[PDB]
């Protein structure tokens, strides 16, 4: 469980992410799709994109970046009390999208890389540790829902 001091670090940087959700979304999806190409194959709507330049040019990709970050933001601001927000997400990602838990680990690492690139001053090692802990909590709760449904990972 994160302390109140650790949640503050998390939400202090997230308030900067929120100044430009779309640019953040874009960087994070592209980082993920380049680092772990197998993730790109889950998206019929993106599968055609072959280069980084094509990814950067895609308005639909940018739109879906905002979608993801806005959902994640709603969860982070619950400070761990995120039952109502998490449930629908695990359900669709386990059963409809077929997303292994391992990919949620990949996208976590993309989020931490981009926050460190864009926000060094607010994202020192103490902030990075807090954000890793929040993302682990997110992953741990989703994984429990997966298990229930028979999809664990
Ligand atoms: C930070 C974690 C993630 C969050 C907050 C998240 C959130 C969302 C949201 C809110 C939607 C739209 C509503 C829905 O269908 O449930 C969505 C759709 C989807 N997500 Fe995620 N997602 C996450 C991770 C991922 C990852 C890691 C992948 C694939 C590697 C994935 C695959 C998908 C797919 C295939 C769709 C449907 C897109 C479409 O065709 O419209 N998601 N996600």
């Amino acid at each position: 469980v994160l302390s109140e001091g650790e949640w503050q670090l998390v939400l202090h940087v997230w308030a900067k992410v929120e100044a430009d959700v779309a640019g953040h979304g874009q960087d994070i999806l592209i980082r993920l799709f380049k680092s772990h190409p197998e993730t790109l194959e889950k998206f019929d709507r993106f599968k055609h994109l072959k280069t980084e330049a094509e990814m950067k040019a895609s308005e639909d990709l940018k739109k879906h970046g905002v979608t993801v970050l806005t959902a994640l933001g709603a969860i982070l601001k619950k400070k761990g009390h995120h039952e109502a927000e998490l449930k629908p997400l695990a359900q669709s990602h386990a059963t409809k999208h077929k997303i292994p838990i391992k990919y949620l680990e990949f996208i976590s690492e993309a989020i931490i890389h981009v926050l460190h690139s864009r926000h060094p001053g607010d994202f020192g090692a103490d902030a990075q540790g807090a954000m890793n802990k929040a993302l682990e909590l997110f992953r741990k709760d989703i994984a429990a829902k997966y298990k229930e449904l028979g999809y664990q990972g």
